[PDB]
């Protein structure tokens, strides 16, 4: 077993003063991975004052000095990629085949990206007249808070802290109570790279206490939240009631995958598989509404079933395992409730629909890869994000119809189209009300590419140059060199 | 005047609320007009009208949109005086202000954004020979603006100009105190060729019409200007309902720092313009004036001399430069703060009472008021008054004044008066405010982003960035290589 | 006959002091349109001193004051579009069906575009440390010169003067001696719009004198030239040798049009026609090397023959005329020599190849629309810009081959591909060495879109936000607020 | 002495086929440092073909892969700083106190800066209408050539190669024949960092042969030149006559230092010293015209004499040496000619004016720190760049006068003002016709700050984000999804 996990405040581990702890479970076995201390209201106050002190040191350094420190953190993350991925697999249940290739690789890609952009962060200068001009400064916000989710723990920590730190802020990061372990490791790595004490503090805890204490704190200038749509609305409200914080939200979706009448169905089946069953379906951007032309539906169903049969659940550290248990046993219960609603509302179950059983599965939170067909737009499984391995296949007749049905949702995160035709690909994508659109692919999220939701799926964006800027605030300065005229 | 209706889809329409309210002329106490209030059903009609207009509007070319907004600018320039007189009647601000500032600078911002529409561009990012990303800056759709009463038509233009320029339709709710010019603007936009529904105006009260807007599920963004308390309610309800993007321009308690090397005639002029324009009803006003102790007595003399030249009177008279407050309930709140200053030991330098006599007894007048000997714990020093109440505070050294200038939950504006190169930039760089003026006050060019730090605001208005903030980024990856599935 | 045309200097017409004149001819009839004064060395020096004085007034105005004046000029151009187009047709020989729909419309579009961008022209601000920061100004160059070509006289005058003026400069414009008339009209329009005197001066003359005097003048900060590749090299040399001027050059090309194996051949033929025979083939961006798959070549040739048979030469003011004479008898002589070279080098003449004869044609320099096929990469007509209505059709077998052959040229101006396939369209275009690339279209040049040549086809760009910036020069300013340390 | 120095082509040293060599002299002793092979016409052609091959590999890599390789070159340069600085001191005669603190540090600072910006290099996307859009690519130019100067050999090589490589190009670099050695070392360092073979080739040689072969080559797309005004005009002409290359030129200046009437004269004297005597006056940006108010002139002259007496010439490797010989004996002869010109025209010699003599100086190309006063705007030493340690002090009476005199020159490189007054500093700087402006300082050139000349002092800029973009060329691509309409 691991040692009791403490808070990370001001460059060292420190005991919480809340007197409270929680446990994180290994979802493959049900065993306790670690007991974790929970940050109380006073621990949060201590973290903010640590962050205020560190942020001043960090911002006073030169831009290239900050760049070099983050680059050293990148180097450590590349060296420790396999070790960090193994820890992430234990905490999340995701196969090592995923965590060692994606989670830290792409988290570090984003930190590496923003490290190089720090010196390009510039204000503007605006001439008004010969005797007066304006210039702007992109100043740090100060202390910002990141609230992470459990499906990509260290990647989310990196995607939130990289731009925040790169812009000259300190960040207090609260990982999900489900998956707190890699965030604490990241804090140690940042310190090892030379990040000033206090610039990245980590506070494990539960949302109702530690999360709320951060969102309410008067000296936190911005909150960045990743999680479910409902919890997001609550976070965003509480941030306004306290001190009118800036907000960023990356929430869930019900993203449509549109298969065009001229699509190759093997390619379409491969994209739908990767859009539904990666990380056991626990991805906010998953293409869980798969729209297929009626004339191709039966053949598409056959190709999905063939690929589903190739899914390899088992030992999460085995090279050939590509499917894991869900992150927790309560989450499995929620996915199973959705599956039962699909059955009772008349969707046709093509495969899966139950837990996995037998040696090596009975103690883990496993759900079989599940595919429903003959789905309709009013069904619960079609309208609501499930966050488990459940694909809904929907038939359609014409392009105008599928665009309307694709857009007829409160969600807005991602979308995609499969077509070899130039006009159809751009024409359709331009009409879809989603922030992340994939043509003949799914899932790739380059550090350069801003990502976030339309409508109820988000506020603001992550990644790209714009996100570095969104972690600064503009100060406009007018220099008046002419004589000032008063009307009094 | 005739009973004022809602403006929905290019025409005046009766409200379905069965409710009305009155707007009072603050100079006479008389009712200017009865105004229909938009109910929950009216808001839904406005949204559906806005959805229809926005699609027509967004389908036009960028230059087609530019030309239509430019035509609205031409109409606003022509009707500057007519609109200003209506603004004066509704707000109590002197015609000397409304005819020179309110429509002029409102139109300036609309004109600025009209020209930037064709420059609104996405990006393209190569990943590898076989895949690239490009982005679109798409309209949000239907957005809502909630205006304040101190600059009714200017606020309406500063919100609607970037929103319309970005391809959105806007539903605008003016303050119930000052609803009249927003309705005039709606007619002007239509006359310019704005498609029906792209700018709808829904007068009403904040507790009903404003709340219905913040709650509507099909509104993508709310832009609010007003007080801090009302703002927190707006931003909460916008999140609880449909997770709207939000922009907030709130009040402040902005510091004016007079340096030890400042010319005191210049410093006094800046302090005057920072406190008594629009009778002190300006969000950015420099209501905490920090003066070095060694010059405090002389500065107080120079302020008193200039206060003596203030000309209250007929708001349509050329030489009038001071008006009544926007309403009698607001005057009562301002008087509550003034009495707080007296009881907490601040020294009254001038004013502090209502104005009396022929032509003033019927208006909501408060005399220009100056407190000195102020300390950082006083209520008048800590809280926004939004009336003509200057607070003068003494200081000894530069480090102190910076700490005290920043020791506030507000973050809107700030300024320094000094002829020294290093001092001006050095001090300004350390102040926690979004709008900083050196050797001046109040100028807000269309090019210059403005908004608050800390409790004074969220987001910005004006400048290129605000046009972008009325769009949403769509990222599109083109994968020309063979897609690899691990299953 | 028109009245004698004078120089335009400092807001009024003025006699040249050179004592020299030239005539501009109506290319449809041979009649003298007007006698035109030629600017001498002293006239250029007067124009520069006028421009220097006007530029200071212009640059001192507010940004929106400049914007409003250029917009008034736009409004005048819209109102007089048909009158100016008729003058352009008389001077150039291009059909009114073209000049009234393109030349002034698109010239004014660019002026309107830049008029609106003036307030967005901004510098930068760069923090170095707490005690020092840098800011930049985008200052006007001062006095710049534009040298126009004869195929699009007023359009070029607008595309050069609009960004130059919007950036705060004065421009001295030298129109082609072939086509000086609309530039003089534009100068009056600017003044009527409120442009300060001296900000746009126009100096007709011949290239060997007036053009050379401008390129040599020591107080002209930049030369922008449109013309042939050969003449361009001469101008760029003289500008460097005299005073080290900044330079922009829009030269000719031999642009490839690649027809993919999956293209609809009616669409491909329509694009090829528009890419070769608009303005009687006198267009720098024309797609004069048409690459067609071997298996479709015969059918494509038939479709070209059918469309060529529809070309309607005749009265240039008639609605149905869509083909005009070449601008002059010397230019037709050169085109005729290229046609004869094609015949003698073994290319197969598909149609045309001769002068037009008979009533209405004997007085103009008309050449029949000409198409050569069976062309090979070594032929003179394939390698060299003809600037007449001469299409070369080349067969190809595979995609790698056609990209190689398309790129095997010193020219670099434009290119295009015809294909409905998403991957093919972007994949091919990304490999073509040209600045202006069209997918399933040809010729459109939006004000927003920077256009210019690779390799020998140009230096710099016109249109787009970047061209406004390129008519400014960057000044960097460091404010050092810390104590300066000397090592001596 | 060193072994015969070879060319660097395609990742290795290779013997030249020209049969020609030249020698580089140690300016402190007159000894031959090394015999160096000169690249011939055939050698330039091999280098270009090597560069074309390397550039294709380099450009095909990911952006972050290119960033990492340039960052490894940075790390090696930091490590080998002292070794490289000693070599630079031997080759240039600049004191080790300079070369070890400035030359490699600031060269590497720029490489490090551009390494981080590679992922931020983005094109644009422009919607035209629902059925058509434009997007742009910032493509590499291909093979570019940089031609270096002798005063900052490795710094110039880094400032040219860093943006060029970061933008995806290969560069062929020709160092000055006076100082060829550190460029060859840089070529090895790049390869050691993982730069693909051919991406950075170094061709020592003379300007009239090797330099000309580069400017003439048809497959080099851009020339970047740093040197004198005269040779620049020659280079820019030959580049146009051959293949219409893009050009950047960083030439000399006669930059003014304006001392305001409210300036502290100790600060002004310190700024004037650093603006004139660093690198023994061999800096293009030097403030060689020092304008002082008449009322302060006598006191300022005394303060200059005091500080000139503190200059410590001697052993270039001694810690306390801060002044060196000139780069070569022929260059000293030209500097002496300028000094005699000052005497013959009646300028008053305040100090210096002769060679240094005695043990340790008789064998080196030493010139004493020289200050002329009572200078006027028509004097040769005032009008012409000397590129030696020669300060000219000019009296003035009022602000308008000094701005006019500061600007009355063909040069435009730098300028500066000394004043504590807010309005005066910005007011004056905004009116000066120079690209590089310093307030209350001199000489600092941050990687973020674009630098280059107005008027005859240059074309284009170096450093800053704009210089990364200027090493790409814009390709505009229109996607037309609507039906194309032909008028034929
Ligand atoms: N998008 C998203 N949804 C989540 C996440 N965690 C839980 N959910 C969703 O929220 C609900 C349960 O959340 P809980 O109340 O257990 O935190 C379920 O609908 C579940 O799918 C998360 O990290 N991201
Ligand atoms: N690209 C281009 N070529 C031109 C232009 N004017 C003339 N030429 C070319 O120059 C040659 C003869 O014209 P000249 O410039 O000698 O009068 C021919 O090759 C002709 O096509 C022009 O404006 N653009
Ligand atoms: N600005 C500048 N001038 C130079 C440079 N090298 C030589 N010069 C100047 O050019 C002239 C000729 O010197 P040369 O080029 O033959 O060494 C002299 O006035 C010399 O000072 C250089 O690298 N930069
Ligand atoms: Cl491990
Ligand atoms: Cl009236």
């Amino acid at each position: 077993r691991m040692a009791e996990q403490q808070l990370y405040i001001h460059g060292k581990f420190v005991a919480a003063t809340s007197g409270k702890t929680f446990e994180t479970i290994n979802p493959a076995t049900g065993e306790v991975l670690a007991t974790v201390q929970a940050a109380g209201r006073e621990d949060v106050d201590r973290a903010v004052k640590s962050a205020q002190q560190g942020q001043k040191v960090w911002a006073a350094m030169s831009a290239m000095a900050r760049s070099r420190i983050l680059r050293k953190a990148v180097d450590i993350l590349r060296e420790r990629n396999d070790e960090l991925a193994r820890l992430e697999t234990l905490d999340t249940g995701k196969p090592l085949s995923e965590t060692a290739a994606v989670d830290i690789v792409t988290g570090a890609d984003v930190l590496e990206y923003y490290a190089g952009l720090i010196p390009a962060l510039e204000g503007s200068q605006i001439p008004l007249r010969d005797s007066s001009f304006v210039y702007t400064r992109r100043e740090p916000l100060g202390v910002v808070a990141g609230i992470g989710a459990w499906n990509y723990p260290i990647q989310i920590a990196l995607w939130k802290s990289a731009p925040a730190l790169a812009a000259g802020n300190a960040m207090i990061f609260k990982p999900s109570e489900v998956t707190p372990l890699t965030a604490l490791k990241l804090a140690e790595i940042y310190r090892e790279a030379g990040l000033p004490d206090g610039v990245f503090n980590v506070l494990p805890g539960i949302g109702a206490e530690t999360g709320q204490y951060l969102t309410e704190h008067p000296d936190i200038a911005k909150i960045s939240f990743t999680g479910g749509v409902a919890s997001g609305k609550k976070v965003m409200a509480n941030s306004a009631a306290s001190s009118l914080k800036e907000v960023t939200m990356e929430l869930g979706g019900k993203s449509p995958l549109i298969i065009a009448e001229d699509a190759n169905l093997d390619l379409a089946a491969d994209i739908a598989m990767m859009a539904n069953f990666y990380s056991s379906g626990q991805v906010c951007t998953n293409g869980t509404r798969v729209f297929v032309p009626a004339k191709f539906k039966a053949e598409f169903e056959h190709k999905i079933l063939e690929r589903v049969g190739r899914i390899r659940a088992g030992d999460l550290f085995a090279d050939d395992t590509n499917f894991g248990p869900l992150v927790s046993f309560p989450h499995r219960q929620n996915v199973l409730r959705y599956i039962e609603s699909g059955k009772s509302e008349g969707a046709r179950l093509l495969c899966g629909g139950d837990v996995l059983k037998g040696e090596g599965f009975d103690n883990g939170a496993w759900v079989a890869p599940t595919v429903f067909t003959d789905c309709t737009d009013d069904m619960t499984i079609v309208r609501e994000e499930i966050f488990g391995p459940v694909m809904s296949i929907l038939s359609y007749d014409d392009e105008a119809e599928v665009i309307r049905r694709a857009n007829a949702t409160e969600y807005g995160l991602a979308a995609g189209v499969v077509t070899p035709d130039l006009n159809r690909a751009h024409r359709i994508i331009h009409q879809l009300e989603a922030g992340i659109c994939w043509i003949n692919s799914w899932g790739e999220s380059p550090a350069e590419m801003p990502v976030g939701g339309y409508k109820h799926s988000g506020i603001g964006r992550e990644n790209g140059v714009m996100t570095l800027q969104s972690y600064t605030q503009v100060k406009s300065i007018q220099v008046e060199m002419g004589p000032f005229q008063s009307i009094f």
